[PDB]
DNA sequence: CGGCTCGCGCA
DNA sequence: TGCGCGAAGCCGAT
């Protein structure tokens, strides 16, 4: 649909219709950025084409209830600054509370849009409501994959086994798929308060929120500031300060020396093809920036093709078969500790360092990547049940996360406890074949001691 | 058949 | 710390 720097393989049609006279509705969800942004980017493109405005509209659902403040204010001062910045290209935008099948319908009829587009999500509830939305509507609706490199039905047509099969389909597509953005064009046609709906939110989730004994807070609010212009700072600290050292002290939790992007990431304060645009022609470490580009490019976008062709993602039966087989083999095996939902979410477990890395979490929303894996296999290690070992990790990951309820977390958990994008291992008591990590493997690995006097 | 994002013994 | 091996099941290139 018109567009020169615009590649359509990026674009695809949910329903046709007769092209409205209204305007080009932009219903932003998981990319929440005014730069670097193929869907507004599309949105605008097919605006200027019509001759018509372009307008964005956002959605916010009854979902924040089920996180915390932590996600909640970080996304909404996000919202704030993006408001702003989309005034700046006199492009409106439209926030809507409630169910976004009911709302997004509403509003495409009231302000008589003339198309519709969304962005690329493949977690369950995104793909309702677009089912919802398109049986309530009778105009155009195109989904734009904003999030990864490569567009993610372009990447693969089917769930990718291991990193191994899908590194090569990847990389074979970056010389067309990594390109410059153009600029995001103000419009020319001209055309609820987000500090309400934050202070009726926080009210809503303070009784939830996390505490220490004397009632003070557990969260550190000032670790990473929202939106867009912060993120772009912390991208630019890793390519000058971290980057060299990345491929070496990656796994290396006592030392700061990760990207730090994936909050802003995870709601899509920033690109990731911007990240890898400036990764690729930083000259750093070549062992580094290889190291770096496999992360966010490949178990990234991997995630998504996850997520996408199995929409049991978050449950025991997406498991590989092998890996179903053992762990249904030691079902009955003695634990040699079972905890609860509650003894793991306060850290009172009988290991100090499972108990930092569950702390780092409680009080920053991002634990260290290596730790991570640890964390998780110790809670199938330490659980009544494989489902109950997902339904913990995958609970306390989207609570306390604020990187959480993302395709990277369901694929990394499921890698974790149930050898998803994984191989078989030596075979154990209760954890089977799948992949053990050892506290005595740490021990050997970084300075564990210097990382739990951090958290206690 | 070859090669896949641990623990372990050994410089 | 850095290396080379062991223990495991399977994909996919033929
Ligand atoms: C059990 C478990 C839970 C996780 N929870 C989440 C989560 O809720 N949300 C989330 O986005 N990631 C999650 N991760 C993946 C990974 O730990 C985080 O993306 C990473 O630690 C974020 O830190 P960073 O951006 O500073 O990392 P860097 O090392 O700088 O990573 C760069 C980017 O690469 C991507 N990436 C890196 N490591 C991974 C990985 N293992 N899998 C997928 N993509 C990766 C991310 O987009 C990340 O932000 C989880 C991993 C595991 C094993």
């Amino acid at each position: 649909p018109r567009g020169s720097h615009m590649n359509p393989k990026r674009i695809r049609a949910l329903k046709s219709g007769k092209q409205g006279d209204g305007p080009v509705v932009y219903w932003m969800s998981r990319d929440q950025r005014a730069e670097d942004n193929w869907a507004l980017l599309f949105s605008r493109a097919i605006a200027k084409e019509a001759n018509v405005p372009v307008v964005v509209v956002f959605c916010l659902t009854d979902e924040f209830l089920e996180a915390g403040i932590r996600q909640y204010e970080f996304m909404l001062k996000g919202l704030q600054e993006l408001e702003v910045s989309l005034s700046r290209k006199k492009i409106p935008s439209f926030f809507l509370r409630g169910d976004p099948g009911e709302k997004i319908s509403r509003f495409v009829k009231d302000y008589n849009a003339g198309t519709l587009v969304t962005d690329f999500s493949p977690l369950r509830i995104k793909n309702q409501w677009i089912e919802k939305v398109i049986s309530g509507i009778s105009i155009p609706f195109f989904e734009v994959d904003a999030h990864n490199v490569v567009p993610c039905w372009e990447a693969s047509q089917k769930h990718e086994y291991a990193a191994h099969t899908f590194r090569p389909k990847l990389y074979a597509l970056l010389p067309e798929f990594l390109e410059e953005f153009p600029e995001l064009e103000p419009n020319s046609v001209t055309p609820e308060t987000l500090s309400d709906v934050l202070e009726t939110g926080v009210k809503a989730l303070l009784p939830e929120r996390a505490l220490l004994k004397n009632k003070d807070p557990l969260f550190e609010p000032w670790h990473f500031e929202p939106g867009e212009k912060a993120a772009k700072k912390v991208m630019e600290s890793f390519i000058a300060d971290r980057l060299d050292s990345y491929g070496a002290l990656r796994n290396d939790p006592t030392k700061n020396m990760l990207s730090n992007l994936s909050p802003y990431l995870h709601f899509g304060q920033i690109s990731s093809q911007r990240v890898v645009l400036e990764v690729e022609k930083a000259e750093s470490n070549p062992g580094s920036k290889k190291a770096f580009l496999d992360e966010i490019l490949i178990w990234k976008e991997i995630s998504d093709n996850f997520c996408y062709y199995n929409p049991g993602y978050d449950g025991f039966e997406s498991f590989p078969s092998w890996a179903k087989e053992s762990l249904n083999a030691h079902r009955n095996d003695v634990r040699s500790h079972i905890y609860t939902l509650e003894e793991f979410e306060a850290g009172k477990t009988h290991d100090p360092l499972w108990n930092a890395s569950q702390m780092e979490l409680l009080s920053t929303g991002k634990m260290h990547g290596y730790t991570r894996m640890y964390w998780a296999k110790k809670i199938l290690e330490w659980s009544e049940s494989p489902e109950k070992a997902l339904e913990i990790a995958i609970c306390l990951n989207d609570r306390y996360e604020l990187d959480g309820r993302d395709p990277n977390g369901y694929a990394g958990i499921a890698w974790s406890i149930g050898g998803v994008h994984d191989r078989a291992w030596g075979e154990r008591e209760v954890t089977g074949k799948i992949r053990y990590m050892s506290y005595e493997g740490c021990k050997r690995k970084f300075d564990v001691k210097l990382y739990i006097e951090k958290y206690s």
